[PDB]
């Protein structure tokens, strides 16, 4: 069997700034890549990001890294819209979603006109307005378009429930739902480390009146803002998470992870894009877990995903 | 060859809570998803779980981890209906089945019409039920259907069989079968370290009239409920598990693993969804493995496997 | 879904002599392959070395390994020419373009009309001139052709700019580009660990008026010679590179890597096979960078890409 | 903290012949080792097995390799001394315990003087023999000798257990007792797929009088002849086992391994060396796990064990 191009997976990055690098960097090592495009409107930090990027290659399992635009656009596997991001920071705001929402048309046509056929990724703050967004441009259902979120302040959460006690990373569970930022609660009432569970039979139950909690989340969620200081980078902790996220797409893990999905009453709170634990595979996301939110985290849930339906629907009026 | 979206692995994750942030971070970093889409009823979670994640990439194998719905949900090669989960907890109930079975169409039904056409993987609560339901909907076949369970009592099983003695996981062989609590029965019967075998020939006998043994799974079916204190987070040891079972199918590992499968006869059960030692490659399953139960692990199954046929027939009433 | 080969992704072996046995091992340990096919016009060194790699499996990833012929040839991903190779050694001569011309036809029709439809991966020596040859007989395009080269002498580099300083491989960054040996300008002008950079402004400047550099890339292209004494095995560091560069293209990276591209005027050199840190995915390479060569890098380039287009056009003269 | 020689692993090769320079490609890739130091009375090969090995990093975690004698011998953490190795091939035989002992001694005295305090690991053929041999000299504990043997003879009988069905390895389980080759009963009795069992409920019984078994392992054992052939490299199987093995003692795993061990009426063999499943760990072996062997693979043990002890016995009579 004859002449040439064994990949049988392809990936799109759409943005080799900061997060794009080093989502490629990790791609390059984890090894979850068969060749790698890379897209942002320069040209000259994509022959450079390449050239290094593909010297670090003798060290791990090969590919192809080029640059691209969106001709080498199909034949792709997954895209990852990596901070195609305009500048209002995040905490999901409101004119932010027209700053982007032009940037998000000037790369979401042509993936598509080439022969898409996969699922978007868009981790591109405010991100589940965005993922709406990026749904309702690529006529692309309701699974292929994987968002991103909750994540990278799970991650976070984790690893201070962690370092509190000593167990692991990878142990320890404990959620975060809703968007990113301002709006956010810890599913406590999951909360284990060890099939245990902090406060409901032995830490002993309520928040702020006590001393201790919660304290954690009001520096996970400030969390971003407090290295929005020693470079920006807040760059490094969710590329390493688009790494998890998109080897459990692609491998076909049929894995777990909260991932602004789309909500059909997968809760009440439906037809935003808001997220939750959900569960992704090769073709998209199957299946969305939904979860017993006690009676306060439902509340909390319920008045997130209310302040997205006024940023959701004061700007998707596209025509610029 | 041209314009691009190298994946040629898709995966889906349905919750974008708990579960599925999880199941995402490690996909993230075992490496094995080439674009992953993340959902659930939110956005917010899933833009921000996303623009962590996809942080969390310069230190592994790259990918795009977006938001979805579901059109960006074919292309897929996985979908995973991470705790598609309503409030009432595990211990195959009664109407649990109900106040899923519409958030469980509310969200099988769209990633189907797009072009669905691989394997479901639903870990979400109650399983077994759940997965005759993620079924009877899809049309999709007797394997595609994947479904969870089991992994996650053996493993735990497997590791206080462990402690005791000093051997590592991994070695240590012994499984768990029937459903998800209460139902349950270890096959002590197979039950080995090293090749060797726990009470037929070396450790003696009986399970109640001795002092020993048994003590130790009325502590792994009750390992749940003692870390839904601690969080909540029975969040950590299955998501980790959901990554063993996808990685499998999908990498085409022609497997060894107990997940409820579909039984024709395999056994004499016939027609739920409970489960066994299966074998599982990208397809979907091939061949479930069935076992000489002794003649009292052959009764426990069958009083499992009967209470499903009582729950899983009360509820296969759809019109929600 | 029934009756089987769960591969999706397909590798194809030319030379199970020495180069190739490494690379299949490596492919077998780093687990990189789903089914691997192992050739060269003997049959018993290949019955030999699947019998032995195949047994090298409950401890590794697995697959199936065989031998072949160009039957067994479609299905493929990849195939790799590792030392379709003649015995005038290298440094890009003259004649040594006739030996294997040959023994270039001879294996590469066959893998052509059984329907290949991939990445041809050429490392067979002489490397340029070879996927031009490659090239002009398969009809393929000017990337499903990927070359080789440059790969296993900027590992040298970096090893020899490595243990000088104390920094691990793997940060340690520069290349080296034109083709293999007798032409090579390592481009020192790029050269860096940590974001640092060797002599522009802190080691000072020049290349044989101060006592120091050099030296050690007058042994980096006489590094071959050097081992082709005890042993001859210029073929770990080889088989190990052609892993790095065979996961990149097929886990779909969009990397970063030198191999020998195509040159449309990424730069001037134009028509040859000569190379440069380019970009490989899935589907063949996408983006070739290019360098500024200073002014003196420029002109190594310039004459080491003019010495092939004199053996590369005293040969494209097919009929043996 | 200052002035440096950060390893805190050492592992020493005392063989850069074949099995050897395999051992330490493997050592290389799968990320084992911190600091390798090779020997073979040559220096010729070992000063290119190494400018070769150390070309491999770029593309994996580092170390140095260097060329040894015995002076860089402490500092380690594992010895092995890999084909140590005389030329009548191996069937525990006669005098072959002869040849070896002097090119045993050459080599196991220096490697003490300087300061040993580890483990040795010796797959250096007659293995079972030779472990009691490299015991005697070095005054070195009852573990701290690991042998090596049966790994190698179980990795292929579960490798034809595999194939005729379709179970990965990694599943399916089933071991090789006694020593290596023209001895060895496979403990069927044991041997499962999946929590299965073959032969005593379900796939009947005997061996010889049903046509179908046993011939696959009188082509196991036979398997080494077979390949006595195309090359004579049965150098890779075993290269890849002393890696598992390697790991396992050093990583800490307190694992599952078959590895000619001590015996001390962990039978009733007792006092040479000849081997089954044990327990390996940093220290060395802790705890060797025994067989009901049923009335026959008792009797196949007894008779192993007996034809050592007759060449372990008309050889241990050193003064070369
Ligand atoms: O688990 P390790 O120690 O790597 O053993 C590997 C070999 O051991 C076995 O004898 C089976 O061991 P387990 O049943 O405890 O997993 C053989 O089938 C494997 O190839
Ligand atoms: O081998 P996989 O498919 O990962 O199964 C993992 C679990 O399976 C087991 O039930 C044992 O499987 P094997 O005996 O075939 O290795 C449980 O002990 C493990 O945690």
């Amino acid at each position: 069997a004859s002449i040439t191009d064994k990949d049988h997976q392809k990936v799109i990055l759409v943005g080799d700034g900061a997060v794009g690098s080093s989502y490629a960097f990790a791609m390059v090592l984890q090894g979850i890549a068969q060749e790698i495009g890379i897209v942002d409107i320069f040209k000259d930090k994509t022959k450079g990001d390449a050239i290094d990027l593909s010297n670090a290659l003798p060290f791990t399992s090969p590919k192809k890294i080029y640059s691209a635009e969106y001709s080498d656009a199909k034949d792709a596997d997954l895209v990852v819209i990596t901070a195609g991001a305009p500048k209002q920071p995040g905490e999901t705001r409101l004119d932010l979603v027209n700053k982007n929402l032009k940037i998000l048309k000037s790369i979401v046509d042509p993936i598509v006109d080439s022969g898409f056929n996969l699922i978007f990724l868009v981790a591109a703050n405010p991100v589940d307005i965005l993922t709406y967004a990026t749904w309702k441009l690529s006529g692309f259902p309701k699974n292929r378009v994987v968002g991103s979120g909750t994540s990278l302040d799970t991650a976070r959460f984790r690893q201070s429930i962690a370092e509190m006690v000593n167990v692991d990373a990878r142990s320890v569970h404990a959620y975060i739902m809703g968007e990113h930022g301002d709006t956010e609660f810890p599913v406590w009432s999951h909360a284990n480390i060890g099939g245990v569970t902090i406060a409901e039979w032995v830490k002993a139950h309520p928040e702020i009146k006590e001393d201790k909690l919660v304290k954690m989340f009001e520096d996970v969620r400030d969390a971003a803002y407090e290295i929005i200081k020693l470079k920006g980078a807040t760059f490094y902790g969710i590329a390493t998470a688009l790494a998890r996220i998109s080897k459990a797409i692609l491998n076909d893990e049929n894995a777990v992870l909260p991932l602004s999905v789309y909500m059909d009453g997968q809760y009440g709170i439906n037809d935003l894009y808001i997220g939750t634990p959900a569960v992704i595979n090769r073709n998209g996301i199957q299946n969305i877990l939904e979860i017993p939110l006690t009676d306060h985290e439902e509340e909390s849930m319920q008045k997130s995903a209310s302040q997205l339906k006024k940023v959701l629907t004061d700007a998707f009026a596209k025509n610029d």
